């Protein structure tokens, strides 16, 4: 998913709309925008579909105010309620959330038993809003001070487990934003000076959101850190986690994040290029005695990666596939992709793709290369084998739907009908990313090695999540 | 506005939809339905427009549950009912009427409970006052006595008129009525089979008939109803000094004729209105010559028929109301009514309308009769002069827009351009209605005499309302 | 179905919209409007649904022009149009009984394709085909009337039409039997500018402030040029006035004047006739109250109560709002105080399938009524209508093949009585005795158009 | 715009939907499909918006038949102003068109004055449909023979002027398709053998690929195609002096890279464009020092890669295209479609490569985006030559009064867009770049560059215009 919040001095409805559009790649199932008008009342608009579908003219006019947050959903269901969520007591709080709680079932029971707070959905973003809400509910003075809010967030970080990048608003106070104690989910802080007296603030899941609005990049929101921006335009920061550490989602760099984004001081584009350098060198070694004629990227994530791989192997780079800018319904990847036949005929081709989950896409893309007249079809995956399920925001097939589960490269290869299959090495992937910011010692790579940094996941929770 | 709530053992989504459709006359501006599904979670759908527009197939599929409440609003671009709060327990409420101390109540909710009110609707205020009272208990689940206690404390807090219906998660449906019994609310039951019994409440009895529910009785003034999730019915008075002062205007116009409010058939009442207006015309207009009595559809159709009987004159359909009415694009009573030319030609006509508020409609209708070739046009209002604003759930123009305000009958006659004008006496009206149930000794007729039963209506508020 | 055409000096999009609303009772299935702008082009908007739902603000801005026509269809929509010759659009209320023959001729003789099943597109093309035979420009009034006269010789059945021709003006005509209603109205702005309009009922004329001129005579045609000139002419051989009798019974508006016959006054007379018959044939009948079934039979049952000397009371209340059902009680509600322990006389305007009556009678007993009797304002309906009236098949008609008692027994009534055909006729004829013979095929099975009987004769030849 | 026509033995609604989608790049303003059902009747669905928006499930179920045509239109009112159009007489004819008629006015008059046929829209597609119809109206037999139809198209070609690639259907006959005498607008023919042979035609070969049709050839300039309801194929030359003058801008920008237009791979052509441009920069920009070559997504991506290869400089993605753009609500910057990767500009002499310059608006903003990103000197290379003239052969572009390269020389344009350096592709180099993939193409349609219009009526009307000045 993708979130965004703006504490401005002027109407921010169009701004959030534009910000979400550059973040539309993080979720396309639903979208939402909530603002605070001149009467300290929430204006909400949220539904299913793309941002351009959800927000029509009449909706934007209703979304008055200089402060507001937005959210775009990556499914998990789809027919369920979308974010941001809202509660009237205390004060009136709204919250958008990117990530996943691992003890949501435990928290839902506490909120009812200990607070008589009802949770109407299966979204753990509503659970998060209420956990944060019940803690704010313990104060009885007004207005709240920054320390009360930071105390509430600190108390929330003790109760909840998992990964979360959050942004929220409180009526008559301002905007808050915080990151989990592991820095798994991305979150950046921005700034924009209108004049010497007025400065706007915004947070977003990616820096591209900051860029497209003309917001000056400040920095990443630190792990376990919380931001608070009063409606007077004042910035308060505070460490609200006990033992914070930078374990950024590695797969953000591999695929999900935008290439022109900078996450934890790491250029997504550069790191992604470095992935090609690693994978290219590995291919030069492991496939030394194989004859390859051309490197053909599977658009669009693997384009710059495949280019570097070609640079290493000294082979030519060629646009063998074309992705259609638009796609239609069927009231079958050959509707997204089309093979430039002249680039496959009587050639040994190396296809480069970002990853392999189920193996369905890969099998078909290989068929297309052969139907185009390719002698041999070799495939390379920019990311290592994906054998374990993510529980930090990335939703994926059950561990059994994964083709790499209980299988090895040669078996996975034979199923997808490739002459050769080669995965990126997890350590090479780490080095490729670490090269841009060595301060980062360990990433979050559960989908690869099955090691969860939160330390609270068993087969029991995994079995549960399936149902 | 119109309200409905059904506590049954079957999908009530369709039954509430049908219930609101027979109540659609009570409000066309907005509609809402909320239910409690098998997982004890609220399913909500509410928007602007008519019931037929608001609820499409996909919405009905969502509204699962064996218990729910409905609402149809009479005004406008604001948020509609029913409203919902997730804490405590999870409550929802639909309300018909008005709170005269809503501003006071909104302050208390904020300063004392930190509960934010996001809407100008006092139905959200009434929802939060109630929720805040249920908040004082610390056990679970609640007993019938606790719910009744909270409703009692509510009545001691809120002023004005109100008929409500609500749902508390894991408890059941509750419904109550203001101490003065101003706003309509009836209780009904249906025996599906010997083992289980369904219950429902609604604004008028026609909703009970439509669904096939047996009419039990009117909800007593200040009384509260509580149907558990197990179908157990609880009843208890929650006001200190209950009185039956039903809205007189429900009888004059707003309620359907086949409805029985407080043991009074609206139809039988409106006949008696014609009986006493005809008798009044017989004496005070004895010398005048009229050739025919013509009703202005459709409330006065049976009233004018009675007036015709008493006068011994012919009753003829002179006006026809267009069953379909369209828009007037920005790119007037004639688009709703049409004169049967033959019925007016060379005749002294007596027009019978249900009321006179602004006086605009009356003027145009008289002019239509003139264009239709009428020598003289006399207008008889089935209701007394309207001089004072209603603060109990009836939307009307400011006291200044009322033509009968600060004027006398003949002054009104000249402006609307009639040769003769006569109103029914307020005491004739009361007798006409009381003759169906002599038990009721007093009515809510502040729009006629300016006597406010709650007594808590002072100047300033009356002048504040014009905002 | 209902049609309207306006030839004015000012924008008519709103006017046609308002006219269609008061005619909305003639069709709720679909609606369409087409106008001609200053560039002499057709602006069209048509789709399924009510008039209020079909035309939104964005459509009305497209419907520019001082002339145009509208249509509401009783369950592709109208109007249709063709580009050659000149550009012709047409809306039609009625039905063609030789549509298959006409469709065959248009293809073999003129190479004109028909893409829909609507005989409005057929009628439009027959008319357009005739206009194609002229090569001079502009066409004159005589040319157009000849084209309409030629059409009347080819087509068969009942029809009230309104049409427009690019760069010429509006035309409207009526079938040789005057079965489907069509009226003409005017409206003076100044002495040199006069607007004209035509419609299915006079209520459309009244609602717009147009002066009623006269019924369009059977077989007659109307023509209004762009310059606002009126031409009339008889375009049929041996025209006759055989207006639809059922228009007066139900379909038409009570405040409409069809062929100089007030629909309202007509429906009163029917009650007078039906009330007098009950006094004679049901002299032993013991009823406590006369109850109408909303909304057509209200002023009929009122008259029936007068003739019987019994009281009249609103026993049923129809819901003003339609309610969809997902995957009669919905529209009618019984005032259970007017039935309780009473012998009631229910008055409905007609019985077709017998479904509505049966359930309504059950609703009467449910309300505690002792005996439920049923009077029908219209005679037994035993035959199909092929003249532009949507009714279920003859196989679904309950009165067909069954007698009065058997009918009464299927709907479960203690008493069933029908209006007599001749009594009904006199009721309507009393308003305008110049009308000798009505079109009432649904009742007696007599079809006035001569084309229909020969069709039977050729049907018999196939049975050999 | 884009067109497609399928003549098969199975339902073609989905097939045309899939075809229009891969041609969606040729026009996004409106779309329309029309088929002939079992009853030999026309089923039509057309309205404004993308293909995916115009065609919902309820519209797809009504589009029954085994033969039909589709259309996508670029931005021009009503839904009846979209294609295809349709006339009920004679026979029943529908037609979809990609191009532009240079004598639409005189054709509107002849149709009215001579045939009494009314034109209701501003689309000359409706004009083209009525011209072809009135010619078919001269015959008095049935059914028409393939020879009769071809004769009608021939007479049509002698009447109309301009550029066009059409596909049409005639009730009870089959699918017709033809191309203008100059072969300006593209059109390709394909087949599919299910056991019976299906046939389709489309603007680009990619439509054939995505549906699994085998590629046969380009429809020849002035040639016509006729496919009957029974699946018989006819071809005929209906132009008197047919010549191949393919639209040069198809290869530059508008055509899909994986399409083969007139035996020329669009992708190979653009690579060659990068070659010719890179070589020109190495010649005329000896001294100037750059640190990186940055393409402006997405057309110039592979072109910039080649230019960088030639220049021996690095290729880096300085700009990223927003794949989702939204509405800007009243109550238009290029930042909505483009974002800068700040790290790739900072303290560098960048060479930007855009496919073209029309108004100079986009270029100016993109140059500033580079400047604020940290770039020292920003150079701009255009894959296409100066655009100095309006296109009247079916290409949609701003009014000729907005063309920055008109009456202005390169250095004037450079300081208006605020570039440190500006360079255009030479038309001769560009022509050699495309003609290298198919030397038998001698002359292109590049009127937007040289102001040379291959159709004589244009140059003739120009002199008639000059006469009005006196
Ligand atoms: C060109 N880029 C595409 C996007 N790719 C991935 C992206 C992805 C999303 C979530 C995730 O979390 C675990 C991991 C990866 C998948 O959507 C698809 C397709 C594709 C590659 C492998 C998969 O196809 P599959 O192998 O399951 O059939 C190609
Ligand atoms: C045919 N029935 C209509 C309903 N009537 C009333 C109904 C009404 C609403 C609120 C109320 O509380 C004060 C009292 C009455 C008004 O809607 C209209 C029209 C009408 C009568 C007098 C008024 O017209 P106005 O005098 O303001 O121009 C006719
Ligand atoms: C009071 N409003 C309705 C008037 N009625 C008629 C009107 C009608 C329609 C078509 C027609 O063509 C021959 C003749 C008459 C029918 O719509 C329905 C319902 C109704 C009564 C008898 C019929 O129901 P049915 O007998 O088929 O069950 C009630
Ligand atoms: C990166 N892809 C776009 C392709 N471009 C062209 C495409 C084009 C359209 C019509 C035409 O008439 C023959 C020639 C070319 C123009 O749309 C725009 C924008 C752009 C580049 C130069 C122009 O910008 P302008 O200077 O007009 O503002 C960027």
């Amino acid at each position: 998913c993708g979130i965004v919040g703006i504490a401005g001095v002027m109407p921010v409805n169009q701004s959030i709309y534009d910000a979400l559009t550059v973040l539309q790649h993080r979720g396309q199932d639903a979208a939402g925008i909530i603002t605070i008008d001149a009467n300290n009342c929430f204006r909400l608009r949220k539904a299913n579909g793309l941002v351009s579908d959800v927000f029509e003219a009449r909706h934007m006019q209703r979304l008055q105010g200089n402060m507001g947050i937005g959210h775009v959903r990556y499914p998990t269901s789809s027919a369920s309620e979308a974010q941001p969520f809202y509660v009237n007591s205390p004060y009136g709080i709204t919250l958008a959330h990117n990530g996943n709680l691992t003890n949501a079932h435990e928290l839902r029971k506490k909120l009812f038993e200990e607070k008589r707070r009802h949770i109407n959905t299966t979204s753990d973003s509503e659970i998060l809003l209420n956990i944060f809400a019940s803690e704010l509910d313990n104060f009885r003075h007004y207005p709240l001070e920054a320390d009360n809010i930071f105390a509430a967030i600190a108390a929330t970080n003790r109760l909840i487990r998992g990964a979360y990048a959050c942004v929220a608003m409180i009526i008559g106070h301002g905007m808050v934003a915080f990151r989990d104690p592991n820095g798994i989910r991305p979150l950046v802080l921005g700034k924009r000076d209108i004049d010497e007296n007025r400065t706007e603030y915004m947070v977003a899941s990616e820096s591209v959101a900051l860029d497209t609005l003309g917001f000056d990049f400040l920095r990443d929101v630190a792990p376990g850190e919380a931001i608070y921006i009063t409606e007077e335009g004042q910035l308060f920061t505070r460490q609200c986690a006990d033992n914070p550490v930078s374990n950024p989602c590695l797969f953000e760099y591999v695929y999900f994040a935008r290439p022109d984004s900078f996450i934890d001081k790491i250029s997504v584009y550069s790191a992604r290029v470095n992935m090609g350098t690693k994978l290219g060198e590995k291919i030069a070694r492991e496939w030394e005695d194989l004859d390859i004629d051309v490197v053909i990227p599977i658009p669009e994530t693997s384009c710059d990666i495949a280019l570097e791989i070609a640079r290493i192997l000294g082979k030519p780079y060629r646009q063998g596939f074309v992705k259609n800018r638009y796609v239609g319904r069927t009231f079958s990847v050959r509707r997204k992709l089309n093979a430039n036949r002249a680039e496959f005929r009587d050639k040994n081709v190396l296809l480069v793709d970002d990853s392999i989950v189920r193996g369905t896409t890969s099998e078909q893309i290989i068929e297309m290369a052969r139907e185009a007249g390719a002698k041999k079809v070799y495939l390379a995956s920019a990311a290592p084998e994906i054998r374990f399920p993510n529980v930090y925001g990335i939703d994926m097939p059950s561990a059994t739907e994964l083709i790499a589960h209980g299988r090895e490269v040669d078996e996975i290869r034979q199923i997808i009908g490739a002459d050769g299959l080669i995965f990126q090495d997890l350590n090479d992937l780490i080095d490729a990313v670490r090269a841009e910011n060595p301060d980062i010692q360990q990433f979050e790579c559960s989908v690869f090695n099955g090691v969860y940094v939160t330390k609270d996941v068993d087969q029991g929770y995994l079995d549960f999540l399936d149902t």
